[PDB]
């Protein structure tokens, strides 16, 4: 049995959603369809860490249909819908992946997507959040320095670094020789794209990466509007809280905040922004949300949510003081933007998995969601089908160029380029009814682009 | 065991869910401490038809605290959220409610809100829909003329008719001598209150009925601002769709209508409305939605959410004409919105509870939700907590006004004072930190108010 | 020359604004057409008290068109369109109104509608604020008992005093016989309707008057989107002020403030609502909009809106605390709704019509519009003709029954029945392409109203 | 005398328009203050091509106060706020500019900015949309090869021609040798730095260049913000049309598109989106705006704004398939966004200054805005003053930068560094009460940036 899910009798019903998450993401199945033919990733053996969705279903399958061999972990232990994992185990690939798993599953999970048979190694990563990619670059390191696993500092880092040891045990080259064979990574998420250029900025980046999150059409899609639908999805799956009339703070005013802070106006919440970026905090009060630090929407706020990417945004202290009943959950892609851990030694009672209370001295008590994991994916199911096919087009573009040109790129970051960008937009018109228009040649000449594009300069924004 | 729930154990979890709900139910919190030295309802002996969500849990431990006896069944077969049947019924009130109980069940639950044990009968009805008003009502009209369960038109009438006999078997008498007990009924929904306007309209109106719907603090905060938060809720549960560039189609523009349209909006639908009164179809169309024919949008949009009270407002051949996985539900009080029935001749195949496929002729699928049977409640939870505490609050009003004052009431419907409309208001301000101001006395004469309200007049429409 | 306006050469133009406005205004256009052949309105002397407007104009000359004979004031001194008093004028009817005529002026205008010549009389008053009917029911109170104009309280009555004395002293019985005349009146504002239902309780009414504000379709459209739209208009006109990322204080949340409210939060403005309305205030709140205090408000919001129809809303201490240039202005129809009389203690220093300065003793300023007066209508145009349609078709259809059928009426305050509310609406749909849907038979069964309606009860709030 | 104005009577006016500008642009305060010691732009002598409003007023007096001499002209004919004009020459910087100036007026205007006393240059141009530029290098090619200028293609054209001629024709190097004299210059909107792309790209460019447009705090503020409250603003000074129900076609949907589409659809209108960029036409979708064609949008909607930068967006048989009083407008820089041009054959009827009807042979008439030209600006004030302080503090900065390090710079097209976007908005907090937040030294570590910033990769989209 190569394979770790929660119920294999879930398959059916996994299979009926992949069915119809087929008509919702056309940029996969056009995809499917116009590669299958040339088969482009016949010989590529793909190592994916990425929440095990029903979307990331439909993305490993178009994978498949292009010629890949596919393994795959999910990159959070709450984010997994275990239907979804049963389908495409019983379709044929190994998953590693239930919702609830453990830490010390997760990071074993994390090893076995690299642990092909017959002698084979994965090729290529499709990593969100980098930690298939960090397995790899910290576990090749810690071979000749084991300093570098020594010192946990939290939970996390307490089961990456004994996974690292069990598999040194095993084999005192697990990780340089798995490394060796890579051809690159497709990274998804601001957080894991921030590690990319981490190791681009130092050298220690070994092979080719592309930044799918800064695809237009991911960033701007996926991140924005994907949120606008499922942050309160989440929340309401776990606490079916009233939106209208509550003081909801979305920390962080980037594309993820500027989703949440969307959805929870429409709904007719007074919505606080916090921001250490100005020209965030700008964009933020000119739509009607006050800019306020943590410190002083602690004591006001009903409904709190991280979206920064950073570390402790909100801490031991604000939520000493918030109203009896707050809500606090976090979106961004980890839960150290909540320190979770600093609330251990008070009495916590479950309400039901992923909600749980924290009972301060007092009595007062805080309704944690998802024990600070990202709340969309671990309370609900994530950004729908449709939106997802825009990042998971991306994503396989960027397989195919890796794949079957990664010769072409050096050890650096790349984005896939605008006409592609382009291209992933487009496959998804027709679904929705958009109709585009066409350039005459005047206009095509008058601008200065082709009609057939790309029409926007390289540092357009959108 | 004088109940009838899912699973006695789900009580711990209900229990914790009711804790939470009390903080954010501050009319029924606040009601409570105020009446409870009076013990208002000492000697009412309440049956209830109500969806027996967690929020009507609240209610009926209310009902209790101020000195109710009380009965419970669900107005819906799958309304129920059986975690708060089973916290109800541990802390000692008969429930017949479970989610997904059939129609001979549900019309059974429906006698047994009506079985009190020690020779006692039930004095009051607290209906949500006028199903228990009627089964008695109807039950007594058969006792002398057994042609009223002769002919039923469908499976709903088939089971009430069923019951009926069943009943009549036992006790000739059993539905008028149990009727001559209720001192009257509080009325919770527009389709409910319907039926109490036209049993009035026909002088077959037995006791005195409160229209608790059109409260203004029900009518335009719960139907409003309830169907705003947990259409979508419901939906999403359902098929995890994107509602972001979809045309989803609002069949009817009341209070229900109108917090739909706004949901769908909020998240970037397209949301074409349908209407039949031109007043409401105008405010629709101020609005920026499309008004338009169920016909010609049965062939273009993607989700169909019918919200009239009406009948057959999406039939066989709007259904045979929609787009695969076009998305239907309903909204209103009753499955009959959608003539489910006619699609039954199609094979079915069902995805998960609650969301079903019919697969027509030529391979097209609908995708159908909770049956037809409201889908909010069905797929979701039903409205939150806080806008329930406004319906329930004046429930509690009307309960303890007709128990304590029903002799003053001739055989009629009536609406709960102003005054009171503005106390329930009143009582949720503070939650959510509104600060009412204040009338000089210069400013009370000058609009020939009190400043102590009442505020408007009775014609206002707010 | 029978007529007083600012400049018979703007004729041109204002014919050229009324050709548009027709197209803009069906309900107008439709009722000319539905009743030209029977000439209801021949014999008919209206005297009307309305904003000298383009769309005023165009309700004149429907009333003209059904047979009226008219003569035209305004009902503020700032609210003429003079280009559009000018084409009326010049097309036959005498008009009294210009922007900016003062308040004695004013009320000379108010006496000149119900001077007809050839030995005639007004026979009914179209009224909007009630200034016409104070008139004459004043002025004739009077006649008999001049301690009824010996104390006025603001400059408005200091004017409105001294014209009845003047008028008294031509003729000693100037009101009462121009009184006996009136048939009825049909009044179209929420503070008016206020006048008058104020007259019935003291038995002081003498004619028939329809209240036209709580038609449904004028309260809950020309009060909402025509302040949604024309609020801003007026202050931008005023001021060219951002809106975004301001915060804008709106008291009172009646049709009028909603409206307001909407419009500024559209803009990105942080909306704050006073309100002495608890229900009104829990609206507020479920969009997401703060309720505060006026005092609370006053050293902190930006922009500053009364929308009440009460006294002293912001009075001189909340000027004093306002941030420099503060915007303060008003859209209820009296400018009492604004202490500006406490203010002139202040050098002002005028920035340009209907703009100015208040200049504090520390050197602090606030921005007034209009001297208090509705700034919609002041410093813009008001509402735009399409909105405008609905109310004066309820005025033409108001006038019309009760010049014809007035005998049958008490002298009491009426609606218009719910038939002729849905027409009103119903004529608008097709300019705007709303489809209207049918009842079917059963349907119409089914729900226990006809298919050409009404369609919901009168107590419905829409 | 050294000005052009249509009336130096209007100065006190401007001039307290002024003042309240002032306290609404915090940006060009705090910049005026913060250089006013170092005098950076002593010695710089600035010809200015940009809209001669209040707003381009605050930006002159705060180059003049930082030590610049300068003269002025606008940048279209339609845009100049007169009043602004006059109380900039009271204060004594030259202005040639009027509201309703003749294209012939236009380019002479353009090169007396250019004409400074006692043998002077011009060493910096400020422009927006290029002309300033344009004029000095086609004038400058037009001295060795008269073919420049043999091929005008429409009517601004043939004037900047024959201007270009008139002078060659008193000064055969008119251009050159104050083409040689030009430091810099600074370029603030999409279609002049589009303009400065296509120079560079083709080695035209003679002096270093600073696209302002491409501020994070210009394009994705003043474009959009602006657009969003100015747009509807221009329609409904020209047209006082209501928005709501009404079908309104946004051509193109980048910045200016969003600001306008975002605008409409808050009043009410249904939105369509014309678009040829399928990210675009995606984004418009998302928000749940029909994506279509000009074609199919030409028959069925009400009001038309094109958006695009492009040519012939709406062309003759666009306007000529319109219905009666459709309402057509351009927000775009240049006017040929619809071919005017091809409606001079039909009759045109003058309604107010900057509102044509266009009398088409059926007798069907469309309503044109300000003769195609900028709307916004033509027809009402353009962008208020608060978001106009961001794009006019990068102005400032920009100007700063390549008069005092100039030389540092190559011959080619910059943007500003983030640090400097950053302060930009930074600047804007205060007034609007956005309070920042810091990092945490471990934060900054975290994420890998300085607390001072800049906080985002210079790819980043916002
Ligand atoms: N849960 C999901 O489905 C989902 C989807 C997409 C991305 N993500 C993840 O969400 C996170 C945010 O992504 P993004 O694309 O919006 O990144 P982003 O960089 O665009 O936005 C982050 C913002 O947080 C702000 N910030 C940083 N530290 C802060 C602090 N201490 N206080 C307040 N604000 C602070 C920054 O100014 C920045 O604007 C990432 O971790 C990303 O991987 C999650
Ligand atoms: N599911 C929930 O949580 C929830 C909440 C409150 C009320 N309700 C129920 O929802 C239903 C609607 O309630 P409401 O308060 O909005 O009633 P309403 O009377 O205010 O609105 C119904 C609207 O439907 C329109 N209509 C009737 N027949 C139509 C047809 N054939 N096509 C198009 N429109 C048609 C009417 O014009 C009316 O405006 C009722 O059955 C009520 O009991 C449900
Ligand atoms: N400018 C216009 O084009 C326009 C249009 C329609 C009506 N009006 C006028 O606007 C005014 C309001 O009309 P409406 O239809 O909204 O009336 P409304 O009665 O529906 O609303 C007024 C609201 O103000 C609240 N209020 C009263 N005093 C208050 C105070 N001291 N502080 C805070 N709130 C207070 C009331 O509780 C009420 O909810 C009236 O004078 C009416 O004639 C103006
Ligand atoms: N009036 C103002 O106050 C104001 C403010 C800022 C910018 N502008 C001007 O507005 C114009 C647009 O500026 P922007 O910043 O939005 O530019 P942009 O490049 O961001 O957007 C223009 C959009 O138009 C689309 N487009 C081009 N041709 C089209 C066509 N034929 N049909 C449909 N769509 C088409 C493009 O794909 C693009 O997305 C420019 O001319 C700019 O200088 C005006
Ligand atoms: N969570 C909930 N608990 C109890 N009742 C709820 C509910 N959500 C909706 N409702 C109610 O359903 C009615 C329509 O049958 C409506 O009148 C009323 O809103």
């Amino acid at each position: 049995q190569d394979y770790v899910v929660a119920d294999i009798a879930l398959a059916g019903w996994g299979r009926k959603e992949l069915n119809i998450a087929e008509t919702e993401m056309p940029g996969l199945v056009q995809i499917r369809d116009e590669y299958k033919a040339q088969q482009p990733l016949k010989g590529a053996r793909i190592a994916g860490s990425l929440h095990m969705t029903i979307q990331t279903g439909v993305l490993i399958e178009t994978l498949k249909a292009l010629g890949a061999d596919v393994r795959w972990a999910s990159c959070n232990i709450f984010s997994t819908q275990d239907h979804a994992a049963a389908a495409i185990v019983e379709a044929g690939t190994p998953v590693f992946a239930f919702k609830g798993e453990s830490l010390d599953e997760y990071w074993e999970f994390s090893h076995r997507i690299f642990e092909w048979p017959n002698g084979e190694f994965a090729n290529m990563i499709l990593d969100d959040g980098g930690d298939a990619t960090l397995l790899l670059i910290l576990g090749s390191k810690a071979e000749k320095d084991r300093s570098v696993i020594a010192r946990p500092t939290n939970e996390e880092e307490v089961a990456l670094f004994k996974s690292i040891e069990r598999h040194l045990e095993i084999d005192g080259s697990w990780y340089s020789k798995r490394l060796a064979h890579i051809k690159g990574v497709t990274e998804e998420t601001t957080t894991g794209v921030h590690r990319l250029y981490q190791m681009e900025k130092d050298g220690r980046l070994p092979f080719p990466a592309f930044n799918v999150n800064d695809s237009v059409t991911k960033s701007k899609f996926d991140n924005l509007y994907g949120c606008r639908e499922s942050l309160v999805d989440g929340i309401k799956r776990a606490t079916d809280v009233m939106i209208a009339g509550k003081i909801a703070v979305v920390a962080g005013y980037g594309d993820v905040g500027k989703g949440c802070a969307q959805s929870l106006r429409g709904l007719g919440a007074t919505v606080w922004v916090t921001e250490i970026d100005p020209i965030c905090a700008l964009q933020a009060a000119m739509e009607g949300y006050r800019v306020v630090t943590m410190e002083y929407a602690a004591d006001k706020a009903d409904i709190f949510v991280t979206a920064t990417g950073n570390y402790h945004v909100i801490n031991h202290d604000h939520m000493k003081a918030m109203r009896h009943n707050a809500i606090v959950c976090n979106i961004g892609h980890f839960d150290s933007e909540i320190d979770v851990a600093s609330t251990r030694q008070y009495q916590w009672e479950n309400i039901k998995p992923q909600v749980d209370h924290i009972i301060f001295p007092d009595g007062k008590r805080v309704i944690l969601l998802a024990e600070g994991r990202l709340v969309n994916l671990g309370c609900a199911t994530g950004h729908p089908s449709f939106v997802m096919s825009n990042s998971f087009t991306n994503q396989t573009l960027a397989q195919i160029e890796l794949f079957t040109r990664g010769g072409e790129y050096a050890n650096k970051v790349y984005v896939l380029p605008k006409h592609l960008d382009e291209k992933v937009a487009r496959l998804h018109l027709a679904r929705i009814g958009a109709q585009l228009s066409e350039l005459s040649d005047d206009q095509a000449a008058y601008i200065g682009v082709s009609k057939a594009g790309p029409f926007k300069p390289d540092h357009y924004r959108y």
